[PDB]
């Protein structure tokens, strides 16, 4: 520990603890600095030695989250709640949280240890044919795009039981080790369990309750859709392994968790007779390239009176493929150095109409973090942890319309065809609603585990009830407590929680029916571009500068005029869709829901 990292003197005061939270402040952006820059270095190209840089920095920032937070504890945990600012009480609060840092040497090096282990077994894991085969497949490439691409059940079945066979059962006894390790570090944190610290966040007294409600609305779109699809099924498979009126096998549904179906929109696609508009036709004719792209981008942020990018991000970011032939992690991120100065893109841009579209987030994330530069480092993060990427998204979804790609000049007429528009709502349908209700299941069913009422001998239970119950699916190859489905997840090993996503996506129309709102526009909600309005910009300036210092229902009531989530105007975006499936279902008889629920079809005859 470098002592000019390691904390001072403070006193008991709120005047002792302001001058704490100062101290905290002016070190904590210099190492994370040194540590983000290592970070960007080791992800902006792999060398050993980078690696080597990434792992000492990660060292080094624990070390400095565990210096300060001992302190932090020893110091204002008897008081911190007591003080005066609610924004204090915000950084005290962040800063006195120790996570595994609670947990004394010999079970923290477990833990650490143990945590490792998981992610190893799960990236590592593997699915091998039953021949003496001279190779195995692995999640990608080999199974997401034969799931994704094949339609035989039987050879679509086999990939997925291999899958949750193999990802999960290793994972079981290692799964139950991390659940009591994690409770009991977060238990001297101050928190009943780590399911009551993940809902912390949210600063919410009734979240949960307020995540069924809005799920009890969504299910009336979510039902109509999944009937909808349960349908189409059943035409290509035949009346043996669908029932129209039971759940859907798990595996049918084109992706290896089921959790976005986009991979059957290509079977199911509304009026196949349209297109679906591409728009790179243009942009390759117009010499665009991907330099000139992010101007495109901050050309809109300037147009809504936002920050354009400083100097520094210019000079730094990675929007272009590297010169070298050196690897890098091609996927793109956007990056902020807690170092005032400096904002950083990386992108590996390739121009194509979906790239551009995925430009735009990742520098609504850049115009997010320039916004709250001004606040102390502990501050520095979205109001919630789901709302950062709230915020980047309503970007994405204006900017993907056919009106604004008029008004960017790459699209040459409008063609107000309904039945274009439905197919794009369609297939966003496909993509976010369908994640829902899986995003939902997941962090209710660890919390179950985190509060302990499912026990590990219902850890494979409680999950396929929760599968059955609102994702409306039902395994395909009869599954019990040896089994561990839950692990087969990439965010459950990780240890990551799902929910902010779901609070994001809710999140995102909220702010989009708002702003659309504010910026004058009305008609179809998926034709609104804010592009150009400044009334639109000066409003959402005012959420993004104010971070995390100000409670996010606050915040959201600032903007919305909402003191919740709702999710009224995720209906209304995709009302147009909403309507089309009820007529679809009507036509058919579909019987939404699924009644029968006790079903799952047989095995293919000679399986395998
Ligand atoms: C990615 O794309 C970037 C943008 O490309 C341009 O725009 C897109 C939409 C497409 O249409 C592209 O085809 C198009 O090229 C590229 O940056 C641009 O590169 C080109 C070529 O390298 C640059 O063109 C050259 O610019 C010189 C400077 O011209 C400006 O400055 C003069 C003073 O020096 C001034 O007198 C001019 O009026 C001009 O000012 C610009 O005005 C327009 C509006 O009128 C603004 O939009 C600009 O921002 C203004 N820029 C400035 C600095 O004020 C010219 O001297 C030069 O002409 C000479 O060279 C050409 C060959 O290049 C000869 O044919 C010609 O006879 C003459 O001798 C030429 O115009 C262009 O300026 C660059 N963009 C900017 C903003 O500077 C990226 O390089 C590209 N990257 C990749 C990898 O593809
Ligand atoms: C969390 O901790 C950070 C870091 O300690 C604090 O940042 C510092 O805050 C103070 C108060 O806002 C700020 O002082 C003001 O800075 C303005 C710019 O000052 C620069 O220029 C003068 C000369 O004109 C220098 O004397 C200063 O040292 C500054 O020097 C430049 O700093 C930039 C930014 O880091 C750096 O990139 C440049 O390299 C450097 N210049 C050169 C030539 O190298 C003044 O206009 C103003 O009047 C104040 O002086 C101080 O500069 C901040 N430092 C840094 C590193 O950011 C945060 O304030 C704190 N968080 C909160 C919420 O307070
Ligand atoms: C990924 O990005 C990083 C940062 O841009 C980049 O790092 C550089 O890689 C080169 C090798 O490709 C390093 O060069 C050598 O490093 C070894 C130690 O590992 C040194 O012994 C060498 O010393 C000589 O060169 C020095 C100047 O570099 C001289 O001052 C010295 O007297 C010796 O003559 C040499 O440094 C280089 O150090 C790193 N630098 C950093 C900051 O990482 C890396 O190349 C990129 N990846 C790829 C594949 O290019
Ligand atoms: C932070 O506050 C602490 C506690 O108020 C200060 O700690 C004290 O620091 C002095 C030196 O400034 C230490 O002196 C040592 O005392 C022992 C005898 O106990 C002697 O044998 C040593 O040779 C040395 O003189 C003292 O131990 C230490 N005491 C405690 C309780 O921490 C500290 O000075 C303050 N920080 C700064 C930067 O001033
Ligand atoms: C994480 O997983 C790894 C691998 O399962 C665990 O490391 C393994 O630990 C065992 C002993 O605990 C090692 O087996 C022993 O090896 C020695 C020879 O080194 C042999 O004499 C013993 O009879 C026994 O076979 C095993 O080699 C070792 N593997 C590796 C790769 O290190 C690790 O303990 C796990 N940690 C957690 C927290 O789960
Ligand atoms: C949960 O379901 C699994 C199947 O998905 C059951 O595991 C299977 O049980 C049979 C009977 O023991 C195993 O067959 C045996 O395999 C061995 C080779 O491993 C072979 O030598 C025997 O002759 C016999 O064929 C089968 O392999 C096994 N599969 C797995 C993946 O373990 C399991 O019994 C069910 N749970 C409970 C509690 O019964
Ligand atoms: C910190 O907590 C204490 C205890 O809850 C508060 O002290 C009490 O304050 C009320 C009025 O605010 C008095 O009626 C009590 O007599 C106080 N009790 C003691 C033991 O002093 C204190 O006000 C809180 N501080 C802040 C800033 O809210
Ligand atoms: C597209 O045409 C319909 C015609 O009924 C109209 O209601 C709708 O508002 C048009 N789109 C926009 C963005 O105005
Ligand atoms: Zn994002």
């Amino acid at each position: 520990l470098d002592p000019g990292l390691q904390p001072g003197n403070f006193s008991a005061d709120e005047a002792g603890a302001q001058l704490f939270a100062q101290s905290y402040n002016s070190s904590a952006e210099q190492v994370l600095f040194q540590s983000v820059a290592a970070s960007w270095a080791h992800d902006t190209n792999i060398t050993a030695e980078n690696a080597r840089r990434q792992e000492e920095a990660a060292l080094l920032s624990q070390e400095f989250a565990e210096a300060w937070g001992q302190k932090a504890k020893e110091l204002y945990e008897p008081i911190w709640q007591n003080f005066t600012d609610p924004q204090l009480r915000r950084i005290i609060g962040a800063v006195r949280t120790l996570g595994s840092a609670n947990l004394p040497l010999a079970k923290r090096q477990q833990y650490n240890a143990l945590l490792s282990n998981m992610s190893r077994i799960y990236s590592t894991a593997k699915v091998c044919l039953p021949n003496k085969t001279a190779t195995c497949w692995s999640l990608d490439p080999d199974l997401t795009n034969i799931l994704a691409s094949s339609r035989s059940y039987a050879m679509l079945l086999f990939a997925w039981e291999g899958w949750h066979n193999a990802a999960g059962i290793p994972l079981k006894p290692l799964y139950e080790d991390f659940t009591a390790l994690s409770n009991e570090a977060y238990k001297q944190d101050g928190f009943t369990d780590t399911g009551a610290y993940w809902r912390s966040w949210y600063n919410s007294p009734t979240f949960e309750d307020d995540l069924e409600h809005l799920y009890q609305q969504l299910e009336p779109l979510y039902l109509n859709l999944h009937a909808f699809v349960r349908r189409a099924l059943h035409r290509r498979y035949g009346d043996r392994y669908i029932n129209l009126r039971g759940p859907i096998p798990a595996h049918l549904l084109g992706d290896m968790w089921a959790q976005s179906w986009e991979n059957i929109y290509d079977m199911v696609v509304p009026f196949p007779d349209k297109p679906n508009l591409d728009v790179t036709s243009t942009m390759l004719q117009q010499g665009w390239n991907a330099t000139h792209m992010f101007r495109v981008a901050e050309e809109f942020f300037t147009s809504l009176e936002l920050s354009p990018m400083p100097p520094e991000f210019w000079e730094g970011s990675m929007l272009e493929k590297p010169a070298d032939g050196r690897e890098v992690v091609c996927h793109a991120s956007a990056w902020d150095f807690y170092n005032r100065k400096d904002f950083r893109i990386k992108q590996c841009t390739r121009v194509t109409m979906d790239q551009l579209s995925t430009v735009h987030h990742e520098m609504g994330h850049i115009q997010y973090y320039l916004q709250y530069k001004d606040l102390p480092v502990s501050l520095r993060r979205g109001a919630n942890p789901g709302f950062h990427e709230a915020i980047g998204d309503v970007l994405a979804l204006s900017v993907s319309t056919p009106e604004h790609l008029h008004k960017i000049g790459l699209l040459d007429r409008v063609t107000n065809d309904t039945e274009s528009d439905i197919n794009y709502l369609l297939k966003m349908a496909l993509e976010k609603i369908a994640f829902l209700p899986f995003g939902y299941l997941v962090d209710q069913w660890r919390w179950g585990v985190f509060s302990g009422r499912t026990p590990p001998s219902r850890y494979n239970f409680d999950w396929w009830y929760l599968r059955t119950k609102y994702q409306g699916i039902c395994p395909p190859v009869t599954r019990n407590e040896t089994h561990f489905d839950a692990g087969a997840k990439f965010h459950v090993p990780n240890v990551t929680p799902y929910i902010r996503y779901f609070v994001s996506f809710v999140l995102q129309f909220q702010f989009h029916e708002a702003l659309c709102k504010e910026a004058g526009y009305e008609g179809p909600l998926h034709q609104c571009d804010i592009y150009r309005s400044t009334k639109a910009g000066a409003k959402l300036r005012k959420v993004l500068q104010a971070g995390s210092s100000r409670p996010w229902q606050e915040v959201l009531k600032d903007m919305v005029g909402l003191d919740a989530l709702d999710a009224q105007p995720l209906l209304k975006y995709f009302q147009l869709v909403t309507q089309w499936l009820q007529e679809q279902n009507q036509q058919n008889g579909e019987v939404l829901g699924w009644p029968e629920y006790q079903w799952h079809p047989p095995l293919p005859d000679n399986y395998p």
